[PDB]
Protein backbone atom coordinates (compact mmCIF):
# COMPACT_ATOMS: atom_id res chain seq x y z
CA UNK A 1 0.00 0.00 0.00
CA UNK A 2 0.70 3.71 -0.75
CA UNK A 3 -0.47 3.83 2.81
CA UNK A 4 2.97 2.22 3.65
CA UNK A 5 4.91 5.08 2.72
CA UNK A 6 2.53 7.80 4.60
CA UNK A 7 3.52 11.69 3.73
CA UNK A 8 5.31 13.51 6.70
CA UNK A 9 3.00 15.59 8.72
CA UNK A 10 4.89 19.14 8.31
CA UNK A 11 4.14 22.68 8.92
CA UNK A 12 5.72 25.55 6.91
CA UNK A 13 6.99 28.41 8.68
CA UNK A 14 7.45 31.82 7.51
CA UNK A 15 7.90 34.05 10.87
CA UNK A 16 7.65 34.64 14.13
CA UNK A 17 3.66 34.91 14.36
CA UNK A 18 3.79 30.77 12.70
CA UNK A 19 6.34 29.86 14.90
CA UNK A 20 4.45 31.29 18.13
CA UNK A 21 0.77 30.11 17.11
CA UNK A 22 -0.39 28.08 19.65
CA UNK A 23 -2.60 25.54 16.91
CA UNK A 24 1.41 24.51 15.84
CA UNK A 25 1.94 23.24 19.56
CA UNK A 26 -1.28 21.42 19.45
CA UNK A 27 -0.83 19.82 15.97
CA UNK A 28 3.40 18.40 17.46
CA UNK A 29 1.45 17.00 20.60
CA UNK A 30 -1.31 15.40 18.64
CA UNK A 31 -1.02 11.54 19.29
CA UNK A 32 -1.91 10.97 14.83
CA UNK A 33 0.60 12.86 14.32
CA UNK A 34 4.14 10.42 15.03
CA UNK A 35 6.48 13.03 13.74
CA UNK A 36 6.08 16.82 12.91
CA UNK A 37 8.61 18.44 10.94
CA UNK A 38 8.63 22.68 11.22
CA UNK A 39 10.57 23.28 8.10
CA UNK A 40 11.94 27.00 8.17
CA UNK A 41 12.52 27.15 11.68
CA UNK A 42 14.94 28.27 12.29
CA UNK A 43 14.81 31.39 9.72
CA UNK A 44 11.20 32.50 11.04
CA UNK A 45 12.76 33.10 14.23
CA UNK A 46 15.78 34.21 13.00
CA UNK A 47 17.95 31.76 15.24
CA UNK A 48 21.76 32.40 14.82
CA UNK A 49 22.40 28.42 13.66
CA UNK A 50 26.21 30.25 13.28
CA UNK A 51 26.64 29.64 16.99
CA UNK A 52 26.75 25.61 16.44
CA UNK A 53 28.83 25.58 13.81
CA UNK A 54 31.90 23.58 13.83
CA UNK A 55 34.12 26.48 13.65
CA UNK A 56 32.44 28.01 16.92
CA UNK A 57 32.27 25.66 19.18
CA UNK A 58 35.87 24.57 18.82
CA UNK A 59 36.36 28.13 19.40
CA UNK A 60 34.23 27.86 22.57
CA UNK A 61 35.35 24.26 24.20
CA UNK A 62 38.15 22.89 21.71
CA UNK A 63 38.88 20.03 24.83
CA UNK A 64 35.12 19.44 24.98
CA UNK A 65 34.31 15.30 25.14
CA UNK A 66 33.26 13.69 21.98
CA UNK A 67 31.65 10.10 22.30
CA UNK A 68 32.77 9.16 18.50
CA UNK A 69 31.17 6.12 16.51
CA UNK A 70 33.16 4.40 14.03
CA UNK A 71 30.50 2.91 11.41
CA UNK A 72 30.56 1.33 7.92
CA UNK A 73 29.63 4.00 5.31
CA UNK A 74 26.62 2.01 3.87
CA UNK A 75 24.44 2.55 0.81
CA UNK A 76 21.00 4.23 0.87
CA UNK A 77 18.84 3.10 3.25
CA UNK A 78 20.22 -0.30 3.34
CA UNK A 79 22.35 -2.25 5.88
CA UNK A 80 24.49 -4.73 4.40
CA UNK A 81 26.48 -7.40 6.71
CA UNK A 82 30.03 -6.16 6.09
CA UNK A 83 30.48 -9.09 3.33
CA UNK A 84 28.09 -7.44 1.07
CA UNK A 85 26.32 -10.65 1.28
CA UNK A 86 22.76 -10.03 2.52
CA UNK A 87 21.18 -6.91 4.46
CA UNK A 88 20.70 -7.11 8.36
CA UNK A 89 19.45 -5.44 10.90
CA UNK A 90 22.33 -5.67 13.41
CA UNK A 91 25.02 -2.99 12.81
CA UNK A 92 28.38 -2.28 13.42
CA UNK A 93 29.43 1.08 15.53
CA UNK A 94 32.51 0.64 17.37
CA UNK A 95 32.47 3.30 20.59
CA UNK A 96 35.59 5.65 21.66
CA UNK A 97 36.02 9.20 22.84
CA UNK A 98 37.73 12.60 21.18
CA UNK A 99 37.75 16.16 21.55
CA UNK A 100 35.29 18.66 19.42
CA UNK A 101 38.79 20.12 17.85
CA UNK A 102 40.17 16.68 17.00
CA UNK A 103 36.50 15.59 15.51
CA UNK A 104 36.33 18.65 13.16
CA UNK A 105 39.69 18.22 12.50
CA UNK A 106 38.29 14.94 10.71
CA UNK A 107 34.75 16.82 9.87
CA UNK A 108 36.83 19.57 7.78
CA UNK A 109 39.32 16.56 6.20
CA UNK A 110 36.66 14.58 5.35
CA UNK A 111 35.11 17.29 2.84
CA UNK A 112 38.16 18.37 1.48
CA UNK A 113 39.02 14.45 0.59
CA UNK A 114 36.04 14.07 -0.61
CA UNK A 115 35.96 17.10 -2.82
CA UNK A 116 39.09 15.98 -4.51
CA UNK A 117 37.40 12.55 -5.18
CA UNK A 118 34.55 14.11 -6.74
CA UNK A 119 37.57 16.11 -9.11
CA UNK A 120 39.73 12.97 -9.79
CA UNK A 121 36.52 12.01 -11.46
CA UNK A 122 35.80 8.15 -12.32
CA UNK A 123 27.52 -6.10 -2.02
CA UNK A 124 30.78 -3.53 -0.66
CA UNK A 125 33.61 -3.20 0.41
CA UNK A 126 32.75 -0.52 2.90
CA UNK A 127 34.41 2.26 3.78
CA UNK A 128 34.64 3.46 7.46
CA UNK A 129 33.19 6.58 9.06
CA UNK A 130 33.58 8.12 12.41
CA UNK A 131 30.11 10.13 14.08
CA UNK A 132 30.39 12.71 16.98
CA UNK A 133 27.72 12.24 19.21
CA UNK A 134 26.50 12.86 22.25
CA UNK A 135 28.06 16.24 23.14
CA UNK A 136 27.38 17.58 26.24
CA UNK A 137 25.94 21.05 26.18
CA UNK A 138 24.78 21.13 29.75
CA UNK A 139 27.35 23.99 31.10
CA UNK A 140 25.75 27.26 31.02
CA UNK A 141 28.91 28.68 31.72
CA UNK A 142 30.97 27.08 28.75
CA UNK A 143 27.57 27.31 26.22
CA UNK A 144 26.19 30.61 27.33
CA UNK A 145 25.25 32.28 24.37
CA UNK A 146 24.19 28.51 22.68
CA UNK A 147 22.04 27.80 25.33
CA UNK A 148 20.69 31.53 25.12
CA UNK A 149 20.07 31.40 21.80
CA UNK A 150 17.12 28.62 22.43
CA UNK A 151 15.32 30.33 25.01
CA UNK A 152 14.23 32.19 21.45
CA UNK A 153 12.01 28.68 20.72
CA UNK A 154 8.40 28.88 21.01
CA UNK A 155 7.98 27.48 25.28
CA UNK A 156 6.59 23.98 23.94
CA UNK A 157 9.87 23.20 22.71
CA UNK A 158 12.14 24.89 25.25
CA UNK A 159 14.84 22.86 27.09
CA UNK A 160 13.10 24.18 30.23
CA UNK A 161 9.27 25.21 30.13
CA UNK A 162 6.72 24.98 32.58
CA UNK A 163 4.49 22.76 30.43
CA UNK A 164 7.68 19.95 30.26
CA UNK A 165 7.27 17.44 32.72
CA UNK A 166 10.77 17.41 32.67
CA UNK A 167 11.28 20.41 33.63
CA UNK A 168 9.22 19.27 36.69
CA UNK A 169 11.40 16.23 37.93
CA UNK A 170 13.43 18.98 39.77
CA UNK A 171 16.60 17.93 38.83
CA UNK A 172 19.41 17.14 35.96
CA UNK A 173 18.91 14.55 33.65
CA UNK A 174 22.01 14.87 31.35
CA UNK A 175 20.30 14.60 27.75
CA UNK A 176 17.31 14.80 28.05
CA UNK A 177 16.23 18.09 29.88
CA UNK A 178 19.82 19.25 28.67
CA UNK A 179 21.21 19.47 25.55
CA UNK A 180 23.15 17.31 23.25
CA UNK A 181 24.88 18.20 20.24
CA UNK A 182 26.21 15.69 17.36
CA UNK A 183 28.88 16.51 14.57
CA UNK A 184 28.19 14.97 11.26
CA UNK A 185 29.81 13.44 7.90
CA UNK A 186 27.99 11.53 5.29
CA UNK A 187 26.85 8.34 6.85
CA UNK A 188 26.55 9.01 10.19
CA UNK A 189 23.82 7.07 11.86
CA UNK A 190 21.55 7.46 14.41
CA UNK A 191 20.25 3.68 15.04
CA UNK A 192 16.63 2.32 15.92
CA UNK A 193 15.40 3.44 19.18
CA UNK A 194 12.59 5.03 21.14
CA UNK A 195 13.59 7.69 23.26
CA UNK A 196 14.25 7.61 27.13
CA UNK A 197 10.94 6.75 28.37
CA UNK A 198 9.74 7.14 25.68
CA UNK A 199 9.72 11.01 26.12
CA UNK A 200 9.22 13.03 22.66
CA UNK A 201 12.23 14.85 21.34
CA UNK A 202 13.34 18.31 19.88
CA UNK A 203 15.72 17.87 16.68
CA UNK A 204 17.36 21.39 14.57
CA UNK A 205 19.52 20.63 12.09
CA UNK A 206 22.32 23.03 12.19
CA UNK A 207 23.49 22.55 8.62
CA UNK A 208 25.40 22.79 6.45
CA UNK A 209 24.06 19.44 4.86
CA UNK A 210 20.61 17.75 5.01
CA UNK A 211 19.87 14.13 7.47
CA UNK A 212 17.81 12.12 6.01
CA UNK A 213 14.75 10.33 9.04
CA UNK A 214 12.93 7.22 9.27
CA UNK A 215 9.87 7.02 11.47
CA UNK A 216 7.61 4.26 12.46
CA UNK A 217 4.69 5.13 14.35
CA UNK A 218 4.51 4.24 18.38
CA UNK A 219 2.05 1.34 18.05
CA UNK A 220 4.14 -0.31 15.50
CA UNK A 221 6.99 -0.98 18.38
CA UNK A 222 5.82 -4.52 18.89
CA UNK A 223 6.25 -5.66 15.64
CA UNK A 224 9.94 -4.11 15.42
CA UNK A 225 10.46 -5.58 18.93
CA UNK A 226 9.92 -8.91 17.43
CA UNK A 227 12.31 -8.68 14.23
CA UNK A 228 14.99 -8.02 16.81
CA UNK A 229 14.38 -10.58 19.11
CA UNK A 230 14.24 -12.94 16.35
CA UNK A 231 17.30 -11.49 14.90
CA UNK A 232 18.94 -12.01 18.06
CA UNK A 233 19.07 -8.51 18.71
CA UNK A 234 18.30 -6.01 21.96
CA UNK A 235 15.69 -4.37 20.94
CA UNK A 236 16.65 -1.40 24.10
CA UNK A 237 20.58 -1.70 23.68
CA UNK A 238 21.94 -3.37 20.31
CA UNK A 239 22.57 -1.23 17.28
CA UNK A 240 20.26 -1.89 14.35
CA UNK A 241 19.04 -0.70 11.27
CA UNK A 242 15.63 -1.72 10.09
CA UNK A 243 15.37 -3.48 7.01
CA UNK A 244 12.91 -1.79 5.10
CA UNK A 245 11.81 -4.57 2.93
CA UNK A 246 11.41 -6.67 5.61
CA UNK A 247 8.99 -3.66 7.30
CA UNK A 248 7.23 -3.89 4.05
CA UNK A 249 6.41 -7.17 4.12
CA UNK A 250 5.09 -7.20 7.29
CA UNK A 251 2.96 -4.01 6.81
CA UNK A 252 4.53 -1.89 8.91
CA UNK A 253 4.40 2.17 7.61
CA UNK A 254 7.12 4.05 7.43
CA UNK A 255 7.23 7.93 7.33
CA UNK A 256 10.59 9.22 5.43
CA UNK A 257 11.78 12.65 4.68
CA UNK A 258 14.49 15.11 4.85
CA UNK A 259 15.53 17.60 7.64
CA UNK A 260 17.31 20.89 6.01
CA UNK A 261 19.33 22.95 7.93
CA UNK A 262 16.79 25.20 9.98
CA UNK A 263 14.34 22.90 10.17
CA UNK A 264 13.13 20.89 13.60
CA UNK A 265 12.32 17.79 14.45
CA UNK A 266 9.20 16.94 16.22
CA UNK A 267 9.48 13.54 17.26
CA UNK A 268 6.45 12.54 19.22
CA UNK A 269 5.82 10.11 22.44
CA UNK A 270 7.18 6.59 22.22
CA UNK A 271 7.86 7.18 17.88
CA UNK A 272 10.48 4.96 16.62
CA UNK A 273 12.65 6.44 14.26
CA UNK A 274 16.71 6.02 12.78
CA UNK A 275 18.42 8.59 11.48
CA UNK A 276 21.61 9.34 8.55
CA UNK A 277 23.21 12.16 7.94
CA UNK A 278 22.92 13.20 4.20
CA UNK A 279 25.95 15.82 3.80
CA UNK A 280 28.40 17.36 6.37
CA UNK A 281 26.27 19.09 8.93
CA UNK A 282 25.75 19.19 13.09
CA UNK A 283 22.59 18.62 15.20
CA UNK A 284 21.20 19.77 18.26
CA UNK A 285 18.66 17.72 20.16
CA UNK A 286 17.23 17.44 23.79
CA UNK A 287 13.34 15.85 24.84
CA UNK A 288 10.14 17.25 25.88
CA UNK A 289 7.33 16.02 27.95
CA UNK A 290 4.01 17.96 27.16
CA UNK A 291 1.16 17.40 29.82
CA UNK A 292 -0.64 14.62 28.23
CA UNK A 293 -2.68 11.72 29.15
CA UNK A 294 -0.43 9.93 26.02
CA UNK A 295 2.94 11.19 27.00
CA UNK A 296 2.54 10.27 30.45
CA UNK A 297 0.93 6.69 29.62
CA UNK A 298 3.38 5.84 27.47
CA UNK A 299 6.25 7.28 29.84
CA UNK A 300 4.76 5.06 32.85
CA UNK A 301 4.51 2.01 30.17
CA UNK A 302 8.36 2.57 29.16
CA UNK A 303 9.40 2.57 32.28
CA UNK A 304 7.73 -0.40 33.76
CA UNK A 305 8.64 -2.19 30.86
CA UNK A 306 12.56 -1.02 31.62
CA UNK A 307 12.05 -2.95 34.90
CA UNK A 308 11.16 -6.32 32.91
CA UNK A 309 14.30 -5.86 30.61
CA UNK A 310 16.80 -5.34 33.61
CA UNK A 311 17.24 -1.09 31.99
CA UNK A 312 17.59 1.76 33.92
CA UNK A 313 14.81 4.37 33.60
CA UNK A 314 16.80 8.00 33.07
CA UNK A 315 13.22 9.36 34.10
CA UNK A 316 12.34 8.49 37.87
CA UNK A 317 8.62 8.28 36.98
CA UNK A 318 7.80 7.84 41.10
CA UNK A 319 9.80 11.06 42.01
CA UNK A 320 7.60 12.69 38.56
CA UNK A 321 4.41 11.88 39.42
CA UNK A 322 4.72 13.31 43.80
CA UNK A 323 6.20 16.52 42.07
CA UNK A 324 3.46 16.70 39.36
CA UNK A 325 0.57 16.51 41.88
CA UNK A 326 2.11 18.73 44.28
CA UNK A 327 2.91 21.29 41.51
CA UNK A 328 0.89 20.87 38.57
CA UNK A 329 -2.54 22.02 38.38
CA UNK A 330 -4.13 19.03 36.36
CA UNK A 331 -7.22 19.62 34.08
CA UNK A 332 -7.67 16.59 31.58
CA UNK A 333 -9.55 14.15 33.09
CA UNK A 334 -8.05 11.45 31.20
CA UNK A 335 -4.42 12.69 32.32
CA UNK A 336 -5.40 13.51 36.09
CA UNK A 337 -6.93 9.41 36.67
CA UNK A 338 -3.88 7.89 35.51
CA UNK A 339 -1.66 10.03 38.01
CA UNK A 340 -4.13 9.60 40.67
CA UNK A 341 -4.34 6.03 39.43
CA UNK A 342 -0.46 5.52 40.08
CA UNK A 343 0.21 7.17 43.30
CA UNK A 344 -2.30 5.40 44.64
CA UNK A 345 -0.27 2.76 43.91
CA UNK A 346 2.79 3.59 44.97
CA UNK A 347 1.40 4.49 47.98
CA UNK A 348 -0.14 1.40 49.12
CA UNK A 349 2.81 -0.97 47.89
CA UNK A 350 4.58 1.78 50.23
CA UNK A 351 2.56 1.16 53.22
CA UNK A 352 1.98 -2.62 52.74
CA UNK A 353 6.24 -2.96 52.30
CA UNK A 354 6.43 -0.02 55.46
CA UNK A 355 3.83 -2.43 57.81
CA UNK A 356 5.60 -5.50 56.62
CA UNK A 357 9.34 -4.01 58.41
CA UNK A 358 7.22 -2.61 61.20
CA UNK A 359 5.61 -5.74 61.74
CA UNK A 360 9.03 -7.55 61.65
CA UNK A 361 10.04 -5.49 64.15
CA UNK A 362 12.64 -4.14 61.73
CA UNK A 363 12.97 -0.15 62.72
CA UNK A 364 11.90 2.79 60.34
CA UNK A 365 14.43 5.42 60.85
CA UNK A 366 13.32 9.28 59.50
CA UNK A 367 16.13 10.59 57.62
CA UNK A 368 13.96 13.30 55.89
CA UNK A 369 15.07 15.18 52.35
CA UNK A 370 16.75 17.54 51.36
CA UNK A 371 14.80 19.83 48.87
CA UNK A 372 15.33 19.30 45.03
CA UNK A 373 17.35 16.18 46.19
CA UNK A 374 17.75 13.93 42.84
CA UNK A 375 15.46 11.19 42.74
CA UNK A 376 17.20 7.72 44.40
CA UNK A 377 18.26 4.53 42.35
CA UNK A 378 19.28 1.00 43.50
CA UNK A 379 22.79 0.77 43.56
CA UNK A 380 22.68 -2.68 42.64
CA UNK A 381 19.71 -2.78 39.95
CA UNK A 382 19.32 0.55 39.27
CA UNK A 383 15.66 0.38 39.93
CA UNK A 384 14.44 3.47 40.63
CA UNK A 385 13.80 3.40 44.99
CA UNK A 386 11.10 5.97 46.35
CA UNK A 387 11.13 7.31 50.34
CA UNK A 388 12.08 3.97 52.27
CA UNK A 389 16.24 3.29 51.23
CA UNK A 390 18.31 0.45 52.21
CA UNK A 391 20.88 1.62 53.62
CA UNK A 392 24.19 -1.05 54.93
CA UNK A 393 24.94 -0.43 58.54
CA UNK A 394 28.08 0.63 57.59
CA UNK A 395 27.07 3.31 54.41
CA UNK A 396 24.52 4.54 57.59
CA UNK A 397 27.16 4.76 60.08
CA UNK A 398 29.60 6.70 57.23
CA UNK A 399 26.94 8.26 56.24
CA UNK A 400 27.91 7.58 52.45
CA UNK A 401 23.67 6.16 52.46
CA UNK A 402 24.35 4.46 49.38
CA UNK A 403 21.04 3.13 48.58
CA UNK A 404 19.74 0.00 48.20
CA UNK A 405 15.77 -1.30 47.01
CA UNK A 406 14.44 -3.53 49.17
CA UNK A 407 14.48 -6.75 46.71
CA UNK A 408 18.94 -6.04 46.60
CA UNK A 409 18.82 -5.69 50.50
CA UNK A 410 16.79 -8.51 50.93
CA UNK A 411 18.91 -10.86 48.65
CA UNK A 412 22.09 -9.66 50.65
CA UNK A 413 20.23 -10.28 53.77
CA UNK A 414 18.26 -12.14 54.62
CA UNK A 415 16.54 -10.92 57.70
CA UNK A 416 17.89 -7.32 56.71
CA UNK A 417 20.37 -7.53 59.51
CA UNK A 418 23.31 -5.80 57.52
CA UNK A 419 20.80 -2.60 56.91
CA UNK A 420 19.16 0.24 58.04
CA UNK A 421 15.43 1.55 56.59
CA UNK A 422 15.88 5.45 56.04
CA UNK A 423 12.23 6.93 55.57
CA UNK A 424 12.38 10.41 53.56
CA UNK A 425 8.76 11.43 53.81
CA UNK A 426 6.28 10.83 56.24
CA UNK A 427 2.80 8.77 55.49
CA UNK A 428 0.70 11.40 56.38
CA UNK A 429 1.98 14.07 54.47
CA UNK A 430 2.19 12.16 50.97
CA UNK A 431 -1.80 11.16 51.76
CA UNK A 432 -1.88 14.93 52.05
CA UNK A 433 -1.05 15.20 48.51
CA UNK A 434 -2.58 12.66 47.30
CA UNK A 435 -5.95 13.81 48.57
CA UNK A 436 -5.04 17.39 47.62
CA UNK A 437 -4.32 16.26 44.35
CA UNK A 438 -8.34 17.10 42.28
CA UNK A 439 -9.44 17.68 39.09
CA UNK A 440 -8.62 21.47 38.29
CA UNK A 441 -11.57 22.85 35.51
CA UNK A 442 -10.89 23.95 32.88
CA UNK A 443 -12.91 24.87 29.84
CA UNK A 444 -10.42 24.53 27.12
O1 LIG B 1 20.62 13.55 15.04
C1 LIG B 1 20.83 12.27 15.29
O2 LIG B 1 21.45 11.55 14.54
C2 LIG B 1 20.26 11.76 16.58
C3 LIG B 1 19.16 12.61 17.16
C4 LIG B 1 17.80 11.91 17.18
O3 LIG B 1 17.90 10.64 17.83
C5 LIG B 1 16.85 12.84 17.91
O4 LIG B 1 16.01 12.23 18.69
O5 LIG B 1 16.92 14.04 17.80
MN1 LIG C 1 16.10 10.10 19.07
ZN1 LIG D 1 17.83 -3.28 43.68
Amino acid sequence: KDKLNPPTPSIYLENKRDAFFPPLHQFCTNPKNPVTVIRGLAGALKLDLGLFSTKTLVEANNEHMVEVRTQLLQPADENWDPTGTKKIWRCESNRSHTTIAKYAQYQASSFQESLREENEKRKGPFKTIKFGTNIDLSDNKKWKLQLHELTKLPAFARVVSAGNLLTHVGHTILGMNTVQLYMKVPGSRTPGHQENNNFCSVNINIGPGDCEWFVVPEDYWGVLNDFCEKNNLNFLMSSWWPNLEDLYEANVPVYRFIQRPGDLVWINAGTVHWVQAVGWCNNIAWNVGPLTACQYKLAVERYEWNKLKSVKSPVPMVHLSWNMARNIKVSDPKLFEMIKYCLLKILKQYQTLREALVAAGKEVIWHGRTNDEPAHYCSICEVEVFNLLFVTNESNTQKTYIVHCHDCARKTSKSLENFVVLEQYKMEDLIQVYDQFTLALSLS
